[PDB]
């Protein structure tokens, strides 16, 4: 049994509008520099779009920190730009995801100033505030951008709670006030015909009665333990009652710190909360939990377990998205495969028809069908993350790590990896700004842009573009059940997608080496859907693959 839906068997692009393009000249990427590229995307053959943050901001964390959720970001144009990228996509049979920010606001969010005012303000309890134990924060809480998840308040003698920047104190969920506004704002963009919501750290909403301290071990991994409030569930499914069931939409939840066992209470269609699994396991698998800017080697059979474990646990009634980057992570090519010249396209090739033969509704992340990069970064003030400058603080200038071990680590973990701007052409900064770009774009531009990409039949855009045909033409790569061929091979990702006879598999040389690959069982290959990098030709009936280093493929199994 398997309810199709059109979010099911959609394939996602993010935008990230800060380094999309640019159509005015200060150096960051707008609204109509979407509008402008939809033809583009359209040709990729994405069908749905999620946009980062496009509000009013401060950008302390580029749109994350809300001043204001029902107006336009300066920098990204007018509130007529938004309903035009709608209409366009409209026109496009395109449908728009937006992301939705409701753990915090922005510090200059007109319910916060009015909250820091004093005790008696009528906002006051739209927050968390506390008081000082022994002229100290209320507890040990840190938090994720850098030091106390707790910040005196002068006014009031008291201390308000951010789990993120200090710029971004969270929104009281515990207060009736709170959730009906924040449903009142949803229904502003939802009357607009948007068609889905990401909900940003969906899992963090409820905090813990009484704030008490973390042990030893909770501090090492508060991340987890921030989303084990009592009433989360309680929280997400009233949100689905009053608001989300009375439009037709696909909700995705964002669940940082969520243990994959409690993933499912989010999005087991029968329990009314959400539709679209985004875990963070597999792409954090190789990150430290105590030190979250340091990377660990990591493994293909890590990986595989981890994936199959993720699919496993939708199971029957949940629904996964797949990404393997995306604006908080180093880009895919990067991470897991090789970004040196003589492998990057191979392996972006590799990585791409991975994706695109998930059980799941893949997300492509801006750049990664053009097999982008990491960007070199190689002194601290390269960076503008927020979050990195919070890393270095803690670490760094306490002593407690040196420079140099930092920065080798951040240059491969930083988020910044992936907001560098989107490489275009070959012109001038790419053609993504007439201007100076906020954040500098990789030197790599010249070798790896879109307009080298689009017409070249072999590049990895157009394997992106045959990939997608290929899936929407074969239900089993998207309905299929998964099977991992052998959860402990190091070398060779292999796994079939099956619905009743028809019976595909996947198989992907993570090695750059030729690699032998026997089939098992009773296994043979009746057709080659597609492969890329194949040198040894395969026929009827072959139960055996010569990879070459890289080579990436998809087969039609004979019954
Ligand atoms: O969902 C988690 C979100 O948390 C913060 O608000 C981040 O800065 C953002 O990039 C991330 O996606
Ligand atoms: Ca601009």
């Amino acid at each position: 049994n398997a309810l199709p839906t059109w979010w099911k068997q959609a394939v996602f692009y993010q935008v990230y509008p800060r380094s999309f393009k640019d159509t005015n000249g200060d150096g960051i990427g707008d609204l109509n520099g979407i509008i402008e590229n939809l033809d583009y995307l359209k040709k990729l053959g994405i069908d749905a779009i999620w946009i980062n943050p496009h509000y009013d901001s401060p950008n302390t964390d580029n749109g994350y920190d809300i001043r204001d959720y029902r107006k336009i970001m300066k920098e990204y144009g007018t509130m007529e730009d938004f309903d035009r990228l709608i209409s366009e996509m409209k026109k496009r049979n395109m449908r728009l995801m937006i992301d939705i920010v409701i753990n915090h606001t922005s510090d200059q969010h007109a319910w916060f100033v009015q909250s820091k005012s004093g005790k008696n303000n009528p906002y006051r309890d739209y927050y968390f505030w506390r008081d000082g134990k022994d002229g100290h924060a209320p507890n040990n809480y840190p938090s994720f951008f850098g030091g106390s998840a707790w910040e005196k308040d002068d006014k009031s003698g008291q201390y308000y709670l951010h789990y993120f920047a200090k710029q971004q104190p969270d929104l009281n969920w515990d207060n009736p006030k709170v959730r009906q506004d924040l449903y009142d704002m949803l229904r502003f963009w939802l009357d607009k015909g948007v068609s889905g919501l990401r909900f940003d750290t969906v899992a963090t909403y409820s905090k813990i009665p009484n704030f008490p301290d973390l042990s030893q071990q909770q501090l090492k991994n508060f991340a987890e333990e921030y989303t084990k409030g009592p009433k989360i569930h309680d929280y997400v499914n009233e949100m689905n009652r009053e608001v989300l069931s009375h439009y037709d939409i696909a909700t995705a939840g964002a669940i940082f710190g969520v243990p994959l066992d409690k993933s499912i209470k989010f999005f087991d269609r029968r329990r009314n909360e959400l539709n679209i699994a985004f875990t963070f396991d597999l792409i954090r698998l190789d990150r430290d939990a105590d030190e979250r800017w340091r990377r660990k080697d990591w493994t293909l059979s890590q990986f595989r377990k981890i994936v199959d474990k993720v699919d496993q646990t939708a199971g029957e009634y949940g629904w996964n998205a797949f990404f393997l980057d995306n604006h908080d992570n180093p880009r895919a090519v990067s991470h897991f495969g090789d970004d040196r010249p003589q492998w990057r396209e191979h392996a972006a090739k590799a990585l791409a028809t991975l994706t695109l033969t998930q059980r799941a509704t893949p997300f492509i992340y801006q750049g990664s069908e053009l097999g982008m990069t990491n960007y070199p970064f190689k002194k601290i003030d390269d960076f503008d993350d927020v979050e990195v400058k919070g890393f270095w603080q803690d670490y760094v200038e306490t002593g407690k790590v040196k420079a140099e071990e930092f920065l080798q680590n951040v240059r491969q973990t930083s988020r910044d990896n992936s907001r560098t701007p989107f490489q275009w052409d070959a012109s001038k900064n790419a053609g993504f700004t007439s201007g100076t770009p906020w954040l500098k774009i990789n030197p790599n531009y010249k070798e790896i842009n879109s307009a080298d990409q689009i017409n070249n039949p072999n590049s990895v855009f157009n394997y992106y573009r045959k990939l997608i045909n290929i899936r929407h033409d074969i239900p089993a790569l998207t309905y299929g059940s998964y099977i991992d061929l052998d959860p402990d091979n190091n070398s060779v990702y292999a796994y079939t997608r099956t619905l009743g006879a028809e019976k595909y598999l996947v198989v992907i040389n993570f090695k750059e080496e030729v690699m032998h690959y026997t089939l098992p069982g009773d296994l043979s290959i009746n057709k080659v859907i597609t492969e890329n990098n194949s040198h040894t030709i395969v026929n009827k009936n072959d139960r055996q693959l010569r990879l070459e280093p890289w080579q990436s493929g998809i087969y039609k199994l004979n019954p």
